[PDB]
């Protein structure tokens, strides 16, 4: 645990919270839980909220791991962001298989309508859709769109609506670090049109997996994220290759510009758990230290 707390600041400086993604496994190793207690003020889960560890089979849920987060946030105070509920990455086989548009409509929903109402009032944002979009703009053709079609999604967010009116609902996606990248812009004008049309989509995640010297670009596109006109943006699951201090002080620098930008989420604590360990991302090192990144959001943000 670093002395200064990046959550307490950006607190300080009018933001909702400076998180991390986490889940029991890390919980219960090294110094993470003395790190996220000390120093963030949000989690995410890293796993067990996805839709293989929670339904493996249909209708037949297993909440054992989200459980265990949700009750130590709860106790430490943190706020919580679901993740995620519609994505076409780790879903069981079962879903997959499925090819008939009234039934893969049906479970979708009770997929969503059960996480949800489990946790009801607990969950400050839900990834409701995740990684919907192709690099060139178009919407990614996973199982959902090939059977139920386009209207997934406003599917998939009324759906959440209903089950838990108290959360922020989001779409998330990565790739939306350059203005001038083609689905940046394409996913700023199809929220704006599905909002224009009743969708209740009340945010804009943008992962922000960077590599080196990207966060620059990160000060123009969210802004242009942010001219949706969504109550909400935020960045969900920031890493850095070689985790320069310029580019964590730029994408904190771009949140603390966009008024709508929420908070922030590093996608981890430490370097070797990284889900890209060989770039060493973190603020934190293998020993558990901060690293100079994280001193210096810490100096950007006093």
């Amino acid at each position: 645990q670093a002395a200064q707390s990046v959550d307490q600041l950006i607190k300080a400086r009018g933001k909702v919270y400076f998180g991390v993604a986490t889940d029991q496994n890390r919980l219960t190793t090294g110094k993470n839980a003395a790190i996220i207690q000390a120093d963030f003020g949000q989690v995410t889960p890293e796993n067990s909220m996805k839709w293989d560890a929670t339904e493996p089979s249909q209708g037949n849920f297993n909440f054992a791991g989200a459980d265990y987060l949700v009750n130590w946030a709860q106790q430490n105070g943190k706020l919580i962001r679901g993740h995620t509920l519609v994505w076409h990455s780790q879903l069981p086989s079962w879903v997959s298989s499925i090819t008939d548009k009234n039934t893969l409509t049906n479970v979708m929903k009770n997929h969503i309508t059960t996480l949800m109402t489990r946790y009801k009032g607990k969950i400050r944002a839900w990834d409701v859709v995740n990684e919907a979009f192709n690099e060139d703009g178009s919407l990614r053709q996973t199982v959902f769109l090939n059977v139920i079609g386009e209207d997934y999604i406003p599917i998939a967010f009324q759906t959440a609506r209903a089950a838990d009116p108290n959360a922020k609902l989001y779409i998330n996606d990565y790739n939306l670090d350059s203005a001038s990248y083609p689905k940046t812009q394409a996913i700023v004008n199809r929220v704006k049109q599905w909002r224009a049309a009743g969708v209740p989509i009340d945010g804009i995640g943008s992962q922000t997996h960077l590599s080196a010297g990207q966060g620059a670009g990160v000060l123009q596109a969210l802004p242009l994220l942010a001219s949706a006109g969504t109550p909400e943006v935020a960045i969900t699951e920031l890493d850095v290759a070689g985790a320069s201090p310029t580019d964590y002080v730029n994408v904190v620098n771009a949140c603390l510009n966009v008024q709508s930008c929420v908070g922030i989420t590093v996608w981890g604590v430490a370097d070797p758990d990284s889900w890209r360990a060989s770039t060493t991302p973190l603020l934190f090192d293998g020993n558990f230290n901060p690293k100079p990144a994280y001193n210096a959001i810490v100096q950007d943000l006093q």
